[PDB]
């Protein structure tokens, strides 16, 4: 090629055109969203037992559904949740990779073949499968400003009004409502009750004969009597649907001229399905939405869509009623993208510039400026082919990219510049000459490049995940580049270049440029005679390498070593858990205070509160709330007191006093999607059943063994502590001795106490739900269980006292179990300095000292990291036995290869000195640029190289080849190198919005780019001398 | 409908949903049965096994497994009047008559209301009137739908919205295909003027 | 049930459902007097019909227990819907020993 | 160009297809019988005249 | 997928199976023919039966 | 998944009462590995008598 192309313009003009093409219409519809699935895809199956024990939730649901879970194509382990408020959750965690619609239809049909082992109630309630991953889209609020409407209220709204055309916006995946469709409440009076000698389980039946359905035939039905004629359906009646038809139906009929019913006996009105969460949006009672974005969505066209349906039914709303929007990914994906055209743009101008001014030609100057954007179309086509999207990675990726493909399009260039301007050849002949020497090169480089980049695409779990993202979008671009830089570039040079006078360095000039030629030459020389004093004085040099790799070897531990950077997303939690026992009312306050404050004393950058009580990410329960909070846009709080790690540093101080509740408050960690990125996690498991209580001491040794062991810190349980629960106990003698049933006893516990789902009802057309319960201050206290009565053989009303007697005893309120058995959480870090496997190293040994018949499983991120880990070594040194090889065919010999890789260290010092200097982690931002800059640094040593083999061979000194090709690489080196650094050095100022991210690679890429310029321009041509020589 | 058998282009027009229907609305005073001695709707234990089927368990028969079916005799639920017929048996153990908690209001709504990406829809067929193309009469109701109470639009389905979608491609088809052409020409020849020459 | 009853009681809920699932074209339901009802769900032309299917099903399962409880506790039946016959094969009475 | 906007738009050819229906709808609310005298007829208006 | 469906059509036969056999525990299973193995367990010293 | 279960039972073991080890009666794999180590010798015989 290139020799073919550089005759037919063309041709090679179309196939850039195809490319651009191809790169267009992709680039207009690739989906767009913020980050891929890194997450191990996770489905999530869900009920509420109204009102039951964590241990009945357990023994009842959880234990059967997960006797059947099995059978299951690509699951990696399951973990359950069994609560106090009744409520539980199976998670089934499969494989990264696996089709999501089949992980889920696989388990909810063993949920299916589960269910008539279940209870009755539970079944009755529906047990809900989906897709647990947390990479949501916005969270949108809907509040009672005025506190009119109660939360149950707004939700009912929220599933009545905005559920149904918010389902039907465009790009709206998964969505979850926090909080349900209304229910027919009722409210059982135990004296009101009493005093007609009648049960709770009375009044359920009541209602269950009474709030029936009709089921109705038809008139003339087939077959039917000769005639017939009319044919009709016959309709009954429907169902209660208001308050005040439930209020009706009969319950006793008077010994006198009378009869009683509902309404005398209990209240009621519509209300809430569950009542054991509560939030509210800066004080203000709310409920709202957390949308997730449908597959292949564009997240900035739906955002931009659920805001119009909202908007378009926000004229109809009841008084007092707003939909506030607090957490959004828009601002961050648009920030992304706008980060990535102006340093696309910026770059091109850039290479522009230096192209200018080093080549005072202004045609030349536009080559590079066709090429560029021709091999960008290009990628986003190919990105598509592969089935990537437009995201966060896939968008670095292109910027760390631009180095490489900067690179290409100035070697060309300056080469045809060069050759004509040293030997007078017409450009067209310059252009063969030079892809002459640079076609050999080039081809191999690329195959060098692939064998830096590619083995990390085949990392395993979330870490490789991220990789392939880099991996896969950085080795189309470069892979293109080589292409376009050996089809297009050739043929636009002998097209559009001008012919320059042989010998004509122009220093004749005069002026700026005249100034700058002489100048530039002088350097030159200067170089030459640089480099040529190394090559007389090799050892002394040879030996200051090894002092720089070492620099580098010692660089590495001593550098902090963390997973993802620490990010500045608009967002901050603060977990609240008041102490065993308390009630919600009384974690409400805290995460009241703590809302006033932030709002009043904070609003320097917190713009809005979401806070939740009775849940939390240590579990649900009355003692168990949160907050989540909204800081307003990183414009409006700019100052590094107003990040959100400053204002989390302070919020810690601000609630250190509290003597009554426990207040964490900590930064999510920069990929939601992934939960917690930080140090280790493990479940204990009693493994030879050998009970709670064990497990829990086991849990406990652990913990305080942990707290003194020099490698870990910050080593706590996830779960929840045990606490006091009331040991309600029956007599079955003098129980009977009253002639009570007994099956009556606990029908009424179950109905009073636990409420009970009765019936349906239409309620504006939508079936919903009808509960029975006590009311409230007839089930609040031991002494109110007395207040209830119940049937015995005669129409005698027993006292519960009478064959009751409570007991306080104590349990669990989060009984937790991972892969079938019971299990207990604990997560840590290591102790800071120290690194993950030697935490688990730790955390190894210190499992040997616990009781026997309790074992562990690593699980999440800890279970992760030890696979992916075990395979790095595998893949460097594939990567680098394959890029030694494709060096060896190009020199076709098995040691000029090593001139070449000996460059690496000189890029990473660098690196790791910037890195190390401006206080950041080694982390996958810095692991990704780090391979960015010893890529582009392996090519100039190889051009170089190249270039004193031509030259040695077309005949003359190893040393004065050497020499030979530095001078003819000095220039594309420098003016590639310039133009990168500069335009990285934005990345490396960036501020707010994925600026944590802009920094991590900034920084990395430039400490490296700057010195393995300035370094490798001399060590190259040693080693080549040196390996040559030997 | 109307303006469909008048407009000169159509031809068979029809509808989907059949109309409304008599049904007869049946009624109970929850107060009189419990009056009477037959307290709790338990009553429909009498009309769903008599006047619709209801399908009870399971026989053998020539070893396969049909179903076992109750139904009132053809005779008894014929009228409104067969109502009468049917006495529901008491608490104390004497047959309450149906007419002491009847009331058949012979009333009426829709034997099928269909529903269409989520308003809720009529559906008409019908032809183009011989010599004519479906898209003279899809050109056709895009007028006489215009003549529509406003708030109520209309979407084309199945062929229609295939024949719709067929047109708009079209316009793009042609420019790719011209475009296409075009540049292998180009490529071929390595001529630009070539191209030009066969594109006009 | 009422054609209404079941247009609002069921049609309606599993419906909302539907609406979001990958490369939907249209949705067409029908609710009818005598019980029954029918949602169709057209997909763009190169879905695959299995993993439409298995999506179907999938929100299906979440309508569920929004559901009467007769309509819920009896299984609803999820199916691939051709539109046409290819035949319809018979069987006639040679003499007239076989009713109907 | 003129020429072009004058042509009507199709989509498939319609074609003998070597079957037809007939479909009938006896209005809301009779009876098997009315239903089938209808549909008996044009089964013999067709099958002995056409 | 043929899990899929055969559980699907499964799945209407089961409201009409006896309580008994619901309770008891359906496995829909898409295993090969074989016995691939049998892992054992055995005692020692005969404390464990049978 | 022969290796698989070898490792199932490979860390449970730990946990079995003092009189129980576990055992493989009917087993499949060893004919594979068999077969295909047999087959491994017999090229590498072919290929020194070659
Ligand atoms: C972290 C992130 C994504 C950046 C963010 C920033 S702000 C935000 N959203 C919130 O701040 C927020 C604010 C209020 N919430 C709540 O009030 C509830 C409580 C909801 C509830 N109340 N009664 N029932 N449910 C909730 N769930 C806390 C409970 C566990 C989670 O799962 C769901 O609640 N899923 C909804 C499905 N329901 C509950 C409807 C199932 C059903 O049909 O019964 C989320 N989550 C939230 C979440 N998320
Ligand atoms: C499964 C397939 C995997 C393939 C991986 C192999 C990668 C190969 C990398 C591309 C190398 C091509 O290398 C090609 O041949 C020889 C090197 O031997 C070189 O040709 C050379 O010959 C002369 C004299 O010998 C020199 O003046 C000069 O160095 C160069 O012109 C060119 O530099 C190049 O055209
Ligand atoms: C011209 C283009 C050339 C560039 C392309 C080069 C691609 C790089 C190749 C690496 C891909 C191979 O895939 C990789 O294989 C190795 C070796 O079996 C595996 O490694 C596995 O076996 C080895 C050897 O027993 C173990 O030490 C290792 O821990 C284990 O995981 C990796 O887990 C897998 O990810
Ligand atoms: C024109 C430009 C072309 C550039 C495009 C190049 C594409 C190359 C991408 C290769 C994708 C590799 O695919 C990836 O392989 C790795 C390693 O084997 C898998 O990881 C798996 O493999 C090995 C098995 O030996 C295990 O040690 C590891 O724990 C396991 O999870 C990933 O789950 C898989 O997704």
């Amino acid at each position: 090629m290139s020799k073919f192309f550089i005759d037919r313009p063309i041709f090679a003009w179309v196939i850039a055109l195809v490319i651009m093409l191809a790169g267009g219409l992709s680039i207009l519809s690739l989906p767009v969203n913020q980050y891929p699935a890194i997450a191990p895809p996770a489905i999530a199956v869900q009920v509420s037992y109204p009102g039951a024990s964590a241990e009945t939730v357990q023994d009842t649901v959880v234990q059967v559904i997960e006797q059947q879970m099995n059978g299951i194509d690509n699951l990696r382990y399951i973990s359950s949740e069994s609560n106090s408020d009744g409520s539980m959750t199976i998670t089934v965690t499969f494989e990264q990779g696996t089709d999501p619609d089949i992980a889920q239809v696989q388990v909810q049909n063993k949920l299916q073949l589960a269910t008539p082992l279940l209870p009755q109630e539970v079944q009755r309630q529906g047990i809900r499968v989906t897709k647990a991953v947390k990479n949501f889209l916005m969270v949108v609020g809907v509040v009672s400003t005025d506190g009119s409407m109660t939360k149950e209220d707004l939700s009912n709204y929220i599933v009545s009004n905005i559920q149904d055309p918010l389902s039907r916006t465009k790009g709206v995946g998964d969505f979850q409502v926090f909080g349900s469709q209304y229910s027919m409440r009722i409210w059982l009076d135990p004296a009101k009750l009493n005093s007609y000698q009648l049960t709770p389980g009375d009044v359920s039946s009541a209602i269950q004969a009474q709030n029936v359905q009709i089921s109705s035939g038809q008139l003339g039905g087939l077959p039917a009597v000769k005639g017939q004629q009319l044919n009709a359906t016959i309709i009954g009646k429907t169902r209660l649907q208001t308050a005040e038809q439930f209020e009706n139906i009969l319950l006793k009929v008077n010994p006198d001229g009378s009869q009683v019913r509902l309404k005398d006996v209990a209240d009621v009105g519509l209300g809430g399905q569950d009542y054991s969460i509560n939030a509210q949006f800066n004080g203000s009672p709310a409920s709202g939405i957390a949308i997730k974005l449908a597959t292949g969505a564009n997240a900035l066209d739906t955002a931009k869509a659920i805001r119009q349906t909202i908007a378009n039914l926000e004229p109809f709303m009841p008084q007092g009623m707003k939909v506030v929007y607090p957490y959004d990914t828009t601002p961050v994906v648009s920030a992304s993208i706008h980060e990535v055209v102006k340093t696309l743009g910026e770059a091109i101008l850039l290479v522009f510039l230096v192209m200018y001014l080093f080549l005072q030609n202004f045609r030349a100057t536009l080559i590079p400026t066709i090429a560029v954007p021709v091999v960008l179309l290009g990628t986003f086509g190919v990105l598509a082919a592969f089935g990537f999207s437009i995201n966060t990675l896939t968008m670095f990726g292109m910027v760390l990219a631009i180095g490489l493909l900067v690179d290409d399009a100035i070697v060309v260039v300056e080469n045809v510049e060069r050759v004509m301007a040293e030997e007078g050849l017409s450009p067209r002949e310059a252009a063969r000459k030079s892809m002459g020497q640079i076609q050999g090169a080039l081809v191999g480089i690329a195959m060098v490049l692939s064998a830096v980049f590619l083995p990390m695409a085949f990392f395993g779990g979330s870490t490789g995940v991220i990789y392939r993202q880099f991996s896969i979008t950085i080795v189309s671009a470069m892979a293109l580049s080589v292409i376009v830089a050996l089809i297009l570039t050739p043929a636009l040079c002998a097209t559009m270049l001008k012919p320059i006078e042989k010998g004509d360095h122009g220093e004749h000039k005069g002026g700026f440029f005249g100034w700058f030629n002489r100048m530039f030459l002088s350097t030159t020389h200067g170089y030459e005679r640089g480099v040529a004093s190394i090559l007389k004085h090799r050892a002394p040099y040879l030996l200051i390498y090894v002092v720089i790799v070492a620099g580098m070897i010692w660089m590495f531990t001593r550098i902090p070593t963390a997973f993802l950077p620490d990010e500045d997303q608009g967002v901050l939690f603060a977990q609240v858990q008041t102490p065993p026992g308390s009630s919600a009312e009384r974690t409400q306050v805290v995460v009241d205070s703590m809302r006033e404050y932030l709002l009043e004393k904070e609003s320097s950058s917190v713009s809005s509160v979401f806070t939740v009580t009775g849940f939390n990410f240590a579990g649900r329960g009355q003692s168990s709330g949160m907050a989540f909070i909204m800081l307003k846009p990183w414009e409006e709080r700019p100052g590094g007191e107003n990040s959100v790690f400053e204002l989390a540093k302070r919020a810690q101080m601000h609630f250190f006093s509290f003597k009554d509740a426990m207040v964490f408050a900590f930064a999510p960690p920069s990929v939601l999607e992934l939960g917690n990125a930080t140090g280790f996690d493990l479940f204990l498991q009693d493994q030879a059943g050998v009970g709670h209580e064990v497990l829990l001491q086991a849990r406990n040794k652990f913990l305080m063994l942990a707290a003194q062991n020099p490698a870990l810190q910050r080593v706590r349980p996830n779960g929840m502590s045990d606490e006091p629960q009331y040991k309600l106990e029956i007599d079955d003698e003098k129980a009977s001795a009253l002639g009570v049933s007994l099956a009556d006893i606990n029908s009424t516990v179950s109905i009073a106490w636990g409420s009970s789902y009765v019936n349906d009802f239409i309620d504006r057309g939508r079936v919903k739900r009808v509960y029975l319960q006590g009311r409230p201050d007839a089930r609040m206290n031991p002494d109110d269980l007395s207040k209830w009565y119940v049937r015995n053989d005669k129409g005698e009303m027993v006292p519960f006292n009478a064959f009751a007697t409570g007991k306080w005893e104590y349990g669990s309120p989060k009984l937790e179990r991972y892969n079938g058995v019971p299990a207990m959480e604990i997560l840590g870090e290591p102790a800071p300095g120290l690194s993950s496997g030697d935490a688990m190293a730790a955390v190894e040994e210190i499992v040997k000292q616990l009781p026997k018949g309790v074992g562990y499983s690593w699980t999440g991120l800890s279970y992760e990291e030890r696979l992916s880990g075990s395979q790095a070594p595998a893949l460097y040194a594939l990567s680098l036995l394959v890029v030694f090889l494709c060096l060896a065919a190009l020199y076709e010999s098995w040691s000029i290869p090593f001139s070449v890789m000996l460059v690496v260290p000189l890029g990473v010092i660098g690196a790791l000195l910037a890195t190390s200097m401006r206080g950041l982690s080694n982390d996958v931002f810095f692991q990704v640029g780090l391979l960015t800059t010893i890529g582009l640094s392996a090519k100039n040593a190889i051009l170089i190289v190249e270039f004193a083999k031509e030259l040695h061979e077309q005949g003359k000194g190893i040393v004065e080849a050497a020499i030979e090709a530095c001078r003819m690489r000095l220039r594309p080196i420098v003016m590639t190198s310039l133009a990168f650094i500069l335009g990285v050095v934005p990345l490396a100022i960036s501020t707010g919005a994925g600026s944590g991210s802009q920094h991590a690679i900034g920084t990395g890429v430039i400490g490296g780019m700057v010195t393995a310029t300035v370094l490798a321009i001399f060590w190259v041509p040693l080693f080549y001398v040196a390996v040559s020589t030997l």
